[PDB]
């Protein structure tokens, strides 16, 4: 079976790249929202992106990280990776 990632899996990949000690993060509902909207810059979405494809065993063109516009998309993107990943 191709283990894709889940809306809670995601979740706490963003609250991880959020987790600096600082604030002004998403926790919790965010999926639909515009990473600009939830406080997710360049730096901190690769962030997030860079936990998951490590762990995972794929990585995301960099350009694409910056044509993901919603974590919904982004999830899609690394479910597609994840089903020709290990």
């Amino acid at each position: 079976m191709a283990t894709l990632l889940t809306t809670d899996d995601l979740r706490r990949a963003l609250v991880e790249s959020a987790g600096e000690t600082d604030g002004t993060d998403l926790s919790g509902d965010f999926l639909d929202l515009r990473f600009e909207d939830i406080g997710y810059d360049s730096l901190a979405l690769m962030e997030t992106a860079a936990r998951l494809e490590s762990r995972y065993g794929v990585s995301i063109p960099d350009d694409v990280a910056g044509r993901v516009d919603t974590p919904r998309e982004l999830l899609d993107l690394i479910n597609g990776a994840l089903a020709e990943a290990a």
